[PDB]
């Protein structure tokens, strides 16, 4: 069912994560970690202290889809292992040393065609698929977007609710 999912999303904050390639999203799903640029790392750390749940919604550039969503379980921390991110052009490894731990809520895909009816007030009411890495998604839009994803029956939200 969706009841525990709705509970997790209650009063959550949502942020759009735009990855340049699938490999980093695959690594994030396997290891439960994410890293972003310093400007967004600061935003996520502020949000983590401010909200009962902080939700990252992932989209690989040019894929035309979202690849799932996850809840921050910690602030960023350095010096814990060297994550073998595939680094885009202009992207060095020192701009990813901040590692957040995340718990996946859904690892299923959602095509952009299914979210065309949702606009984000914090990005000029453009379709929620549109936005830069780190763009915040307003509560109602973010909640409805997460509820569009196919259910991920491999995930038990009981442990996530306890992290809260
Ligand atoms: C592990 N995390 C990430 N993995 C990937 Cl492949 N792209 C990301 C990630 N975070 C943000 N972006 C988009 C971006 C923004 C700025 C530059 C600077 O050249 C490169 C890429």
């Amino acid at each position: 069912g969706t009841s525990k999912l709705k509970y997790v999303l209650q009063d959550a904050r949502f942020f759009l994560i735009k990855s340049n390639n699938h490999e980093n999203v695959s690594l994030a799903k396997a290891k439960g970690v994410w890293s972003t640029l310093p400007v967004n790392e600061k935003k996520l750390n502020l949000a983590f202290r401010s909200a009962r749940s902080v939700i990252l919604i992932f989209s690989v550039r040019e894929s035309g889809k979202f690849q799932g969503f996850a809840r921050l379980s910690s602030e960023s921390h350095h010096g814990g292992s060297p994550i073998h991110w595939v680094l885009p052009a202009g992207m060095s490894a020192k701009m990813l040393g901040g590692v957040f731990k995340i718990d996946w809520i859904c690892r299923r895909e959602l095509p952009f065609t299914k979210s065309a009816h949702l606009t984000n007030p914090w990005n000029e009411h453009k379709p929620v698929k549109i936005g830069r890495d780190g763009q915040e998604i307003e509560l109602e839009c973010g909640t409805q977007l997460c509820l569009l994803f196919p259910p991920d029956e491999s995930i038990d939200l009981y442990q996530v609710i306890h992290k809260m």
